[PDB]
């Protein structure tokens, strides 16, 4: 296992354009397009990320070159965020990869709003992050997905996802 596999487990993989948890156009495997209501608005978005006029379907070497695109912009995101590149720099190499899970997800500044979670995490403090972690609309809207999250900062292990 590692962080891409890691991601495609949590996000899986569509072709054409689909709303996200939120209802958020978005496509291939979590690539979000635009938070606006208007498919026209994603299909344009798309058609820019991709560099072709797509009419909101990609193939699967596209959708792989968005996610590699935005695993690298998750890790840029946390070694540039003030807040986050210490607690990645504490990490072993399974928990970096929950942290990059997180960022994927919600974003840097999300991630970095959790304040308390990250300074347990810092400290090792492993169940006491997790249920920290818990605390949140994250854990409330998404639970599963979270709780795979939340196993692999309290394991250092792969047991979520085997
Ligand atoms: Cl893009
Ligand atoms: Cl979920």
């Amino acid at each position: 296992m590692n962080i891409f596999e890691m991601l495609r487990i949590d996000e899986g993989l569509r072709l054409k354009i689909y709303k996200d948890t939120e209802g958020y156009y978005t496509i291939g495997i979590g690539h979000l397009l635009t938070k606006s209501p208007s498919l026209n608005a994603a299909k344009s978005e798309l058609d820019k990320a991709i560099g072709r006029n797509t009419n909101g379907v990609i193939t699967k070497d596209e959708a792989e070159k968005l996610f590699n695109q935005d695993v690298d912009a998750a890790v840029r995101g946390i070694l540039r965020n003030a807040k986050l590149k210490p607690v990645y720099d504490s990490l072993d190499a399974v928990r970096r990869a929950a942290l990059i899970n997180m960022v994927f997800q919600m974003g840097e500044t999300g991630v970095a709003g959790f304040t308390n979670s990250l300074r347990m995490l810092q400290q090792k403090r492993w169940d006491e992050a997790a249920v920290n972690l818990a605390k949140s609309r994250w854990y409330n809207q998404t639970p599963n997905r979270a709780k795979r999250v939340i196993t692999t900062f309290r394991t250092g292990t792969w047991d979520a996802y085997k």
